[PDB]
C-alpha cells in the first residue's frame, strides 16, 4: 500500500564506484553525463553510483545506450586526482527489473506565524550585504547592538527597517 511497483521484462543497469571535495567533483560530471545521454540516475545509499536505461522510459537501444554512457564515464574518470592518483569500478547488466515509487515518511521541525512572514519579506527586500530588521527586533538589540535605520518599505503595510551593523565593542 506504500509502494507503486511495475515489472519491466528488460532494462539496463549500471553501478559505478570510485572507489570530500574530489567525490563531488566527479559526480557532477557523471550527473552531466546522465543528462547528456538522457538516462536516469537512481538514488542509492552510501557513495555508490547507479544509472538505469530503458526505465521508466523504454528504449529499443537501452543496453547500448548504457554501454555508451559507461564508456564516457570511464573516459571522464580517466582524467580528472589526489596527488597524481581515480580508481573507478563499473558494472553493467541487462534483464528484468521492478521500478517505481516508495512512499516513505519524514518528520521535520517547522515554524509558522507573522514573524516568519515578516522575516521572509525582510530577506527578500534586503539590501545586498546587509541584515535587515523590523522595529521589534531593533528594540531588542539597540542596547547591545549597533544598528542604522533604512527607512520605510511597503511589506506585502509600511514598516521601518534597520540594518544590523554589529555588536558593541
Amino acid at each position: 500500500r506504500n509502494i507503486i511497483a511495475d515489472k519491466y521484462d528488460e532494462a539496463s543497469v549500471l553501478f559505478a564506484d570510485i572507489v570530500v571535495r574530489f567525490l563531488d567533483r566527479l559526480y557532477s560530471a557523471f550527473d552531466e553525463l546522465v543528462d547528456q545521454h538522457g538516462l536516469e540516475k537512481i538514488k542509492v545509499s552510501g557513495d555508490s553510483y547507479m544509472v538505469v536505461s530503458g526505465v521508466p522510459r523504454p528504449r529499443p537501444d537501452h543496453t547500448q545506450a548504457l554501454a555508451d554512457f559507461a564508456l564516457d564515464m570511464t573516459n571522464v574518470a580517466a582524467q580528472l586526482d589526489p596527488r597524481g592518483n581515480v580508481p573507478l569500478r563499473v558494472g553493467l547488466a541487462t534483464g528484468p527489473v521492478v521500478a517505481g515509487v516508495v512512499g516513505s515518511r519524514r518528520f521535520f521541525y517547522d515554524v509558522w506565524g507573522d514573524a516568519v512572514n515578516v522575516a521572509s519579506r525582510m530577506e527578500s527586500t534586503d539590501s545586498v550585504g546587509q541584515i535587515q530588521v523590523p522595529d521589534e527586533v531593533y528594540e531588542r538589540l539597540k542596547d547591545d547592538f549597533v544598528l542604522r535605520e533604512r527607512g520605510h518599505i511597503n511589506v506585502k503595510g509600511v514598516m521601518r527597517t534597520w540594518y544590523l551593523i554589529g555588536r558593541k565593542v
